[PDB]
C-alpha cells in the first residue's frame, strides 16, 4: 500500500535516503536509510522485502545489494551481483529478481542476472541483444521487457522480450521516440513508457505497450519533462516520482488516471530526487 522512493541524486548528492508515500494521507514519510548512497538504483520487490539493486554511490558503481523489511524498518545486506551495475533496470518474475543492463563504470552493458531469494546468490542469464543502460524494466504475462536505454553510442528505441521458459530475449515493437533514463511500468495489461531522453530532449512524453497488437500509442503527457524518473503502479495509478527536466532535478510527483487519460500532481517528495528507483510494498 505504500510507494517508496530510493535513493537517487538531489543535484548535489547522491542518496541514501528512503521515502514512502501514503496515498490515503497524501504525504510521503522518510523511512530507513540505505546503508550506502545509490543513485541510478533498480528497485523491485519480492515476498515482502525490497531490494535496491546496484546504482552509483558518487565515487563507484555498485555490485551490492541491499534489502529494507518493512516489520522491522532497516536495510540489510545480501549477495552482491556479478558485476558492478548502474543505471540498471529491475524486475520481479517466478520468484526471481532480474538485474538487467546497466553500466560497470568502464561498459555499457548487455548482461543479464537473476536472483534466487531461497540460495541467496545471482546467476547468469540470456543476454540483451543490445546493452542497455538507463533501461526500463517490467514484467506482463510471464515475459521481461527492457525498453529502451542506451547502447554506449545511442539513445534506443528498441525493446525486447525476455522469455524465461526459453532463456532468451526477442525484439519486439519500438517506441514510437528514443527514451534513455524511463521510467516503466505495467497496468493493465498495458506497458507504459514514461519520460526518458531521447539525445536532445528531456521527455514529457508517454507511450502505452499492447502485447495482443505488439504496438505503442501515444498517451497524455507528463505535465514535466523528467528523465532519470522513477515509475511505480498502485491501486489503478501510475506515479512518475522524481526526476530531471534538464534543468531541475525534481521533488514533485504525478499520477496517471488511465479511465481519464490524464496526469495530477500529487505531493511531492521531501529531497529532490533523480536517478531514482520506486517500488510499491
Amino acid at each position: 500500500g505504500l510507494i517508496y522512493a530510493v535513493g537517487g541524486y538531489d543535484g548535489n548528492t547522491h542518496l541514501n535516503s528512503v521515502e514512502a508515500y501514503d496515498p490515503e494521507r497524501n504525504e510521503w514519510s522518510l523511512v530507513a536509510p540505505l546503508s550506502t548512497r545509490r543513485s541510478g538504483v533498480g528497485v523491485a520487490v519480492l515476498n515482502g522485502l525490497i531490494y535496491a539493486v546496484g546504482g552509483y554511490d558518487g565515487n563507484t558503481h555498485l555490485n551490492s545489494v541491499e534489502a529494507y523489511d518493512p516489520e522491522r524498518n532497516e536495510w540489510s545486506l545480501v549477495a552482491p551481483l556479478s558485476t558492478r551495475r548502474s543505471g540498471v533496470g529491475v524486475a520481479v518474475l517466478n520468484g526471481l529478481i532480474y538485474a538487467v543492463g546497466g553500466y560497470d563504470g568502464n561498459t555499457h552493458l548487455n548482461s543479464v542476472e537473476a536472483y534466487d531469494p531461497e540460495r541467496n546468490e545471482w546467476s547468469l542469464v540470456a543476454p540483451l541483444s543490445t546493452r542497455r543502460s538507463g533501461v526500463g524494466v517490467a514484467v506482463l504475462n510471464g515475459l521481461i521487457y527492457a525498453v529502451g536505454g542506451y547502447d554506449g553510442n545511442t539513445h534506443l528505441n528498441s525493446v525486447e522480450a525476455y522469455d524465461p521458459e526459453r532463456n532468451e530475449w526477442s525484439l519486439v515493437a519500438p517506441l514510437s521516440t528514443r527514451r534513455s533514463g524511463v521510467g516503466v511500468a505495467v497496468l493493465n495489461g498495458l506497458i507504459y513508457a514514461v519520460g526518458g531522453y531521447d539525445g536532445n530532449t528531456h521527455l514529457n512524453s508517454v507511450e502505452a505497450y499492447d502485447p495482443e497488437r505488439n504496438e505503442w500509442s501515444l498517451v497524455a503527457p507528463l505535465s514535466t519533462r523528467r528523465s532519470g524518473v522513477g515509475v511505480a503502479v498502485l491501486n489503478g495509478l501510475i506515479y512518475a516520482v522524481g526526476g530531471y527536466d534538464g534543468n531541475t532535478h525534481l521533488n514533485s510527483v504525478e499520477a496517471y488516471d488511465p479511465e481519464r487519460n490524464e496526469w495530477s500532481l500529487v505531493a511531492p517528495l521531501s529531497t529532490r530526487r533523480s536517478g531514482v528507483g520506486v517500488a510499491v510494498l
